[PDB]
């Protein structure tokens, strides 16, 4: 069952077409409510953290971190989504080509609080973006093709400082009922991916079934939030 979606794929071009055609149902216009609940503690006592958002879309919470004085980096293959982030958050920005990745670009807020790399996360290591105190992962690990999970996890691990907090949101549902994204990523997979190098703790399990999931086929959907930290 954890293997049912093992061969499913969305490509980089499919994701870019979703943005062009406005198939962006993943986006949360009010921001993620579990992060909101856990944010203070996530940041508790710390100043000027470097925070990474994989597969960031136009995630409005990048502004939450930037407003609190933390440095934010995201990676997103869609230039449309990146430009929409800055428009929606009312921020000016520069654009620079990325010399190490053909065709790619980096978009930075005017005083540098937020830098969004327009490229694949699988190419991002060549952009020399350093390491992070915090990672917020929502619609990211669950968006990655299942076949790419090992590669994805090693990149996330390579981006962590020695001390870190890594919050990851997954969704539990019957994967024989729906072909992702968002893919089904159970606890056991999280543990396969990160548990030798991370301590884990489940923080939350919440009902996410919306009737919009009805015709999907789903009669259960729960969102789970995990906190990963140094072993
Ligand atoms: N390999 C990849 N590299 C970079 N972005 C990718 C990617 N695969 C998918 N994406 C982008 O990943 C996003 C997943 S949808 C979730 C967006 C955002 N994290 C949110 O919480 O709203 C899309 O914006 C899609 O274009």
């Amino acid at each position: 069952d954890a293997e049912v979606q093992k061969n499913q794929v969305l490509t980089l071009e499919d994701w870019k077409e979703k943005w062009v055609t406005r198939h962006i149902s993943f986006h949360q216009e009010q921001g993620h409510q579990l992060l909101k609940k856990h944010l203070d503690t996530f940041l508790k006592g710390q100043s000027g953290l470097r925070v990474f958002f994989p597969l960031c879309g136009k995630a409005i919470e990048m502004k939450w971190f930037a407003d609190r004085g933390h440095t934010v980096v995201g990676v997103e293959i869609s230039e449309i989504g990146i430009r929409e982030f800055f428009a929606e958050q009312n921020l000016s920005y520069t654009e620079e080509p990325l010399a190490e990745i053909a065709g790619a670009k980096v978009f930075k807020s005017s005083s540098g609080s937020i830098s969004l790399y327009c490229c694949s996360i699988f190419d991002l290591p060549r952009a020399n973006i350093g390491k992070f105190d915090r990672i917020w992962d929502r619609g990211a690990l669950v968006a990655i093709n299942p076949g790419d999970h090992d590669r994805y996890a090693d990149i996330i691990l390579s981006l962590l400082r020695k001390e870190f907090q890594y919050l990851v949101a997954v969704l539990s549902y019957d994967p024989t009922k729906h072909a992702g994204p968002p893919f089904y990523v159970p606890s056991a997979e999280l543990k396969r991916l990160f548990g030798t190098k991370c301590s884990m703790q489940c923080l939350e399990e919440v009902d996410a079934l919306e009737e919009r999931h009805k015709a999907w086929g789903l009669d259960y959907l729960f969102e789970k939030l995990y906190l990963l930290t140094e072993k």
